[PDB]
């Protein structure tokens, strides 16, 4: 039988943790003992072959800094159960005064996290495809790990031609991905870039007064985001080399993760 199997019985649903088009995130424990967060499925939202290609790739998938799966409860609903990360989303840990009076020295820290987790995937050539602030969660001692593998993808020839229609958060998403649905490696090293921005300002919202139209032409254009506030040249040049039109010109999360492992 499968080894990642479990009987939902050993799962006790406590309460909610978030939201999702195909689902709700919920906390709870398994065999009265380990925290969990299950990652359920809607009935009438999406296939249960689908849902499970998360839970496909996540068992694939074993990094230190990338949320790890616990176990699968493959009849309907469907259970993907994980890892409980204590503090939450890195985007809400950045919105209040915990990690929000947080110093640069710690900030860049969770940040190599997580390039680190990200370098991982490179390696393993996966694709995120959703990498942001709201997507990476902070456990206990400022631990940064990448979750949510709904949209990764295993990298065929080298990228990934989307259905030409999935809509993705346009502040965070590379415009060679977003115009030709062109998305590899580089597009998420352009998201870790935008990503970079919001842990250094409390998980503000990417490019302040435009929105997913302005930001789309300014963008393509030519024209970046400027040096936020309180934050070196040295790490926004970081980030303008995220940024680059040409993602062959971007560097690489290998690159990325000592980078700011040294400081």
């Amino acid at each position: 039988k499968d080894v990642w199997e479990i009987p939902r019985e050993s799962l006790q649903l406590i309460k909610r943790l978030g939201n999702g088009q195909f689902g709700e995130v919920w906390m709870g424990t398994w065999n009265g003992n380990t925290k969990v967060a299950i990652k359920t499925l809607k009935p009438g939202t999406m296939s249960p072959e689908s849902f499970l290609e998360e839970a496909q790739i996540m068992k694939k998938l074993k990094h230190d800094k990338l949320v790890q799966l616990y176990a699968v409860v493959s009849e309907e609903p469907i259970y993907i159960v994980t890892e409980y990360m204590n503090k939450g989303s890195l985007l809400d840990f950045l919105k209040d005064g915990e990690g929000r009076a947080l110093k640069l020295p710690n900030l860049v820290d969770m940040a190599a996290q997580v390039a680190a987790g990200m370098a991982y995937i490179e390696r393993m050539n996966y694709i995120h495809r959703d990498l942001r602030s709201a997507n990476i969660l902070v456990g206990n001692g400022l631990i940064c790990k990448i979750a949510d593998f709904g949209l990764a993808r295993l990298i065929e020839d080298n990228e990934y031609t989307a259905r030409q229609g999935a809509k993705f958060p346009i502040k965070w998403t590379a415009p060679e991905a977003a115009l030709y649905g062109r998305f590899t490696i580089k597009s998420d090293v352009w998201s870790f870039g935008i990503l970079l921005t919001e842990l250094v300002t409390k998980g503000r919202v990417p490019y302040p007064g435009m929105n997913n139209r302005e930001v789309l032409e300014q963008v393509e254009r030519g024209y970046r985001m400027p040096c936020p506030q309180d934050c070196p040249i040295s790490l926004h040049e970081l980030m303008i080399h995220c940024w680059k039109k040409d993602p062959e010109e971007r560097p690489t999360f290998e690159y990325l993760q000592s980078f700011l492992e040294d400081y």
